[PDB]
RNA sequence: UCUACCCAUGUCCAGGGUGAAGUUCAGGUAACACUGAAUGGAGGCCCGAACCCACGCACGUUGAAAAGUGCGGGGAUGAGG
Protein backbone atom coordinates (compact mmCIF):
# COMPACT_ATOMS: atom_id res chain seq x y z
CA UNK A 1 0.00 0.00 0.00
CA UNK A 2 0.75 3.93 -1.01
CA UNK A 3 -0.72 7.14 0.17
CA UNK A 4 2.45 7.86 -1.21
CA UNK A 5 1.42 7.80 -4.87
CA UNK A 6 -2.14 9.52 -3.61
CA UNK A 7 -0.50 12.44 -1.70
CA UNK A 8 1.90 13.25 -4.72
CA UNK A 9 -0.63 13.34 -7.71
CA UNK A 10 -3.16 15.07 -5.46
CA UNK A 11 -1.24 18.43 -5.07
CA UNK A 12 0.04 18.43 -8.22
CA UNK A 13 -3.43 19.58 -9.59
CA UNK A 14 -5.54 19.63 -5.92
CA UNK A 15 -9.30 20.00 -5.52
CA UNK A 16 -9.27 19.53 -1.78
CA UNK A 17 -6.03 18.71 0.50
CA UNK A 18 -7.57 15.19 0.83
CA UNK A 19 -8.56 14.68 -2.60
CA UNK A 20 -9.18 11.48 -3.67
CA UNK A 21 -11.09 10.86 -6.93
CA UNK A 22 -8.77 13.65 -8.89
CA UNK A 23 -8.30 12.54 -12.75
CA UNK A 24 -4.68 12.95 -11.59
CA UNK A 25 -4.67 10.59 -9.04
CA UNK A 26 -7.29 7.73 -10.24
CA UNK A 27 -5.07 7.31 -13.38
CA UNK A 28 -1.34 7.34 -11.28
CA UNK A 29 -3.02 4.58 -9.13
CA UNK A 30 -4.30 2.94 -12.21
CA UNK A 31 -0.94 3.51 -14.15
CA UNK A 32 0.69 1.99 -10.85
CA UNK A 33 -1.39 -1.28 -10.67
CA UNK A 34 -1.11 -1.56 -14.37
CA UNK A 35 2.87 -1.23 -14.11
CA UNK A 36 2.91 -3.38 -10.97
CA UNK A 37 0.30 -6.57 -13.18
CA UNK A 38 2.86 -6.13 -16.44
CA UNK A 39 5.54 -7.61 -14.37
CA UNK A 40 3.27 -10.37 -12.94
CA UNK A 41 2.53 -11.39 -16.48
CA UNK A 42 6.43 -10.68 -17.59
CA UNK A 43 7.02 -14.28 -15.21
CA UNK A 44 3.64 -15.86 -15.41
CA UNK A 45 2.59 -15.38 -19.22
CA UNK A 46 0.51 -17.86 -19.30
CA UNK A 47 -2.73 -16.40 -16.26
CA UNK A 48 -4.50 -15.12 -18.90
CA UNK A 49 -7.62 -14.26 -15.79
CA UNK A 50 -5.80 -11.64 -14.37
CA UNK A 51 -4.06 -10.28 -18.03
CA UNK A 52 -7.96 -9.26 -18.87
CA UNK A 53 -7.64 -7.36 -15.56
CA UNK A 54 -4.78 -5.95 -17.01
CA UNK A 55 -7.19 -4.90 -19.61
CA UNK A 56 -9.79 -3.64 -17.96
CA UNK A 57 -7.14 -1.28 -15.77
CA UNK A 58 -6.16 0.14 -19.41
CA UNK A 59 -9.67 1.08 -20.62
CA UNK A 60 -10.50 2.92 -17.21
CA UNK A 61 -7.17 4.52 -17.77
CA UNK A 62 -7.15 5.77 -21.18
CA UNK A 63 -11.44 6.72 -20.22
CA UNK A 64 -9.81 9.22 -17.72
CA UNK A 65 -7.06 10.25 -20.27
CA UNK A 66 -9.32 11.16 -22.69
CA UNK A 67 -11.73 12.67 -19.83
CA UNK A 68 -8.83 15.53 -19.08
CA UNK A 69 -7.81 16.04 -22.75
CA UNK A 70 -11.09 17.23 -23.71
CA UNK A 71 -11.53 19.22 -20.27
CA UNK A 72 -8.38 20.67 -19.96
CA UNK A 73 -5.59 20.31 -21.93
CA UNK A 74 -3.16 21.84 -20.12
CA UNK A 75 -3.38 19.35 -17.02
CA UNK A 76 -3.11 16.32 -19.30
CA UNK A 77 -0.22 17.75 -20.67
CA UNK A 78 1.29 18.05 -17.19
CA UNK A 79 -0.09 14.74 -16.32
CA UNK A 80 1.56 12.39 -19.10
CA UNK A 81 4.64 13.74 -18.76
CA UNK A 82 5.15 13.44 -14.83
CA UNK A 83 3.81 9.55 -15.61
CA UNK A 84 5.49 8.76 -18.54
CA UNK A 85 2.79 7.98 -20.93
CA UNK A 86 2.15 8.83 -24.29
CA UNK A 87 -1.19 7.78 -25.83
C1' U B 1 58.42 -40.50 -54.06
C1' C B 2 51.90 -42.75 -58.03
C1' U B 3 47.32 -43.14 -55.78
C1' A B 4 43.27 -43.78 -51.38
C1' C B 5 42.29 -41.99 -46.54
C1' C B 6 44.37 -39.83 -42.27
C1' C B 7 47.92 -36.76 -38.97
C1' A B 8 51.08 -32.18 -38.04
C1' U B 9 52.50 -27.57 -40.20
C1' G B 10 52.31 -23.85 -44.09
C1' U B 11 50.20 -21.49 -48.18
C1' C B 12 46.67 -19.94 -52.37
C1' C B 13 41.82 -18.08 -54.11
C1' A B 14 41.88 -11.13 -59.94
C1' G B 15 37.50 -8.76 -59.89
C1' G B 16 32.31 -7.89 -59.49
C1' G B 17 27.19 -8.93 -57.39
C1' U B 18 23.24 -10.26 -53.86
C1' G B 19 21.78 -8.43 -49.23
C1' A B 20 20.21 -13.26 -43.76
C1' A B 21 20.44 -12.25 -38.50
C1' G B 22 21.38 -8.23 -35.67
C1' U B 23 21.43 -3.00 -34.68
C1' U B 24 19.67 2.14 -34.96
C1' C B 25 15.98 5.59 -35.90
C1' A B 26 10.93 6.59 -36.98
C1' G B 27 5.98 4.79 -36.51
C1' G B 28 3.48 1.74 -33.30
C1' U B 29 0.61 -0.08 -29.20
C1' A B 30 -1.12 -0.28 -21.86
C1' A B 31 3.43 -3.84 -22.63
C1' C B 32 4.56 -6.66 -26.67
C1' A B 33 3.61 -7.81 -31.56
C1' C B 34 4.04 -5.57 -36.05
C1' U B 35 5.55 -1.84 -39.98
C1' G B 36 9.05 1.41 -42.66
C1' A B 37 13.85 3.47 -43.48
C1' A B 38 18.85 3.38 -42.69
C1' U B 39 22.68 0.45 -41.09
C1' G B 40 24.72 -4.30 -41.16
C1' G B 41 27.50 -8.07 -44.10
C1' A B 42 25.36 -13.97 -43.55
C1' G B 43 26.04 -17.88 -47.32
C1' G B 44 28.69 -25.98 -48.77
C1' C B 45 24.95 -17.78 -52.07
C1' C B 46 25.48 -15.65 -57.39
C1' C B 47 28.63 -14.05 -62.06
C1' G B 48 33.69 -14.64 -63.26
C1' A B 49 40.05 -15.08 -64.04
C1' A B 50 44.17 -17.68 -61.37
C1' C B 51 43.79 -22.56 -59.64
C1' C B 52 41.35 -27.40 -59.47
C1' C B 53 38.15 -30.41 -62.30
C1' A B 54 37.07 -33.25 -66.88
C1' C B 55 30.61 -32.53 -69.56
C1' G B 56 30.33 -32.27 -75.36
C1' C B 57 32.58 -32.41 -80.01
C1' A B 58 36.62 -32.65 -83.33
C1' C B 59 41.49 -34.03 -83.93
C1' G B 60 45.08 -37.51 -82.63
C1' U B 61 45.18 -43.37 -82.70
C1' U B 62 53.44 -46.88 -85.65
C1' G B 63 50.53 -39.92 -81.42
C1' A B 64 53.78 -33.89 -80.13
C1' A B 65 51.43 -37.40 -75.63
C1' A B 66 51.40 -45.51 -73.10
C1' A B 67 45.19 -40.74 -71.78
C1' G B 68 46.98 -35.32 -74.91
C1' U B 69 45.55 -30.90 -77.75
C1' G B 70 41.81 -27.34 -79.72
C1' C B 71 37.13 -25.12 -79.13
C1' G B 72 33.43 -24.77 -75.90
C1' G B 73 32.19 -26.81 -70.27
C1' G B 74 31.79 -27.37 -64.27
C1' G B 75 33.54 -25.67 -59.17
C1' A B 76 35.81 -21.27 -58.01
C1' U B 77 35.26 -19.07 -49.12
C1' G B 78 34.75 -24.49 -49.47
C1' A B 79 32.29 -31.36 -47.62
C1' G B 80 37.88 -25.95 -51.44
C1' G B 81 42.89 -26.18 -53.93
MG1 LIG C 1 29.36 -20.90 -54.38
MG1 LIG D 1 31.87 -19.26 -61.14
MG1 LIG E 1 39.48 -26.10 -71.20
Amino acid sequence: ITQERKNQLINEFKTHESDTGSPEVQIAILTDSINNLNEHLRTHKKDHHSRRGLLKMVGKRRNLLTYLRNKDVTRYRELINKLGLRR
